[PDB]
């Protein structure tokens, strides 16, 4: 079976080839294409692509960051990777509920939708609606009722928990690689939680983009050939999503090429 | 280029090779896969599938029903293919507003969510946010802010409209087919108010499943091979999304196989 990594690969080298010339909200330029999909399997091995030092370390501590529905930036760049208002923690643990400082206390208030996730998994394992979406923070006060940014969709069947990230827009350079690892990661804990094994990580895209400045990178990056994915391990018994550590987890096996900085 | 429908095709034979046993909402089982993607291009052709007569008619008169906003079964079954709630159209057109009969007055109440999708196409066609979504009106008193079931997204570049649908689950042998011709048609109807032309119409499926009752019934679709696809015509300059008629519509060239029941 080809390597997972080859999707993306085989995604960057669609985009370069036949994308479009589109400028983003600050009219900086991409090569964008509309529609895209990739699937990676976590089983016995954890998607952390290697044609570049994926920044793992970022991965895990933002994730961390954001489970416990911090809205405090220092909380996170203290761990080595402020008020950020109603970010993505925020929402999913207090979806609903209004945004007052990140010091108040919010217990109780608004739609915890992670742990609705987690609860729906162990109620029913069959539900259609294993749903969690996330906005931009920065689209909040624009509009009535504005559309999510991503949404991600769990599913399971075998004992084996699957999750689908759908994202309105992808940063196909920066943005991505480091998704894919982050959202394997949630399946890993929730998976770990929930007494199940994951399955696969689908990731789709709505506008899938290289931006003008990333183009030579990428190219460069397209001449390497991927290692065999590394394996992502917790080396502890948790029983409550709150209780992981960054201690918790240690990736195995990781060899990647070297680190590829995207402007 | 192969035909756009053997991706569906192609779709339909991997879950039944693939696909694993899950039961739905009533213990109603199926086969089932979680992620999937196709693309069908709506330029100078139209995907309503040949593999089997696809219910135009119910396609053509539904979707007007839903952009009328109506929530009245009558008005549709009058048509040839009764209180039913806040469906679709009522969603569609009077997003957030309460529903009371399908009698009320809603003018100015709630959020147009689809004359926003065309405003914002003329007013910021680069725009990564022209989303609309759908809920089962089931799942609405259900619990606090219900996961949607569907969402479409709009996509802009090069005076070509696309659209990606988004569906958390997928009823692959009835509807499907339809959906595909549903969304490509409401596609055509906005690029054509617009002034752009249609794009790609992508539709994305989380768990898309077949039904056992239906297996046999695909199995034989699966051994018919796919004419050309037939175009759809517009014999009538429209400017308002909500004027269109089922006259104004023309399908050309469709000569599919046999219909094929699905229990």
């Amino acid at each position: 079976p080809p390597h997972g990594e080859l999707q993306y690969l085989g995604q960057i080298q669609h985009i370069l080839r036949c994308g479009v010339r589109k400028d983003d909200r600050t009219g900086t330029g991409t090569l964008s294409v509309f529609g895209m999909q990739a699937r990676y399997s976590l089983r016995d091995e954890f998607p952390l692509l290697t044609t570049k030092r994926v920044f793992w370390k970022g991965v895990l501590e933002e994730l961390l960051w954001f489970i416990k529905g911090s809205t405090n930036a220092k909380e996170l760049s203290s761990k080595g990777v402020g008020d950020l208002g109603p970010v993505y923690g925020f929402q999913w643990r207090h979806f609903g509920a209004e945004y007052r400082d990140m010091e108040s206390d919010y217990s109780g208030q608004g739609v915890d939708q992670l742990q609705r996730v987690i609860d729906t998994i162990k109620t029913n394992p069959d539900d259609r609606r294993i749903i969690m979406c996330a906005w931009n923070p920065r689209d909040l006060p624009l509009m009535a009722l504005p559309p999510c940014h991503a949404l991600c969709q769990f599913y399971v069947v075998n004992s084996e928990l699957s999750c689908q990230l759908y994202q309105r827009s992808g940063d196909m350079g920066l943005g991505v690689p480091f998704n894919i690892a982050s959202y394997a990661l949630l399946t890993y804990m929730i998976a770990h939680i929930t007494g199940l094994k994951p399955g696969d990580f689908i990731h789709t895209l709505g506008d899938a983009h290289i931006y003008l400045n990333h183009i030579e990178p990428l190219k460069i990056q397209l001449q390497r050939e991927p290692r065999p994915f590394p394996k992502l391990r917790i080396l502890r018994k948790v029983e409550k999503i709150d209780d992981f550590k960054a201690e918790d987890f240690q990736i195995e096996g990781y060899n990647p090429h070297p680190t590829i900085k995207m402007e």
